[PDB]
């Protein structure tokens, strides 16, 4: 998608392609609100391409 996607994509690849990340890192770099990152995360996962590790390890996942 527009820059919106180009950003999130470059974010994960900026730390490590094929890995996971945390909100503190997302809202920190992207400078976006936790409400936004949390929305797109659940919205993208709708297709099954996104993932969110909701357990012991506080962080999301990749699909």
């Amino acid at each position: 998608y527009q820059d919106q996607e180009q950003r999130i994509l470059k974010f994960l690849e900026e730390l490590g392609e094929g890995k996971a990340t945390t909100a503190h890192d997302l809202s920190g770099k992207l400078g976006t609100p936790k409400k936004e990152i949390a929305r797109v995360l659940a919205s993208l996962a709708k297709k099954g391409k996104l993932q969110k590790e909701a357990g012991t390890p506080p962080l999301w996942k990749i699909a």
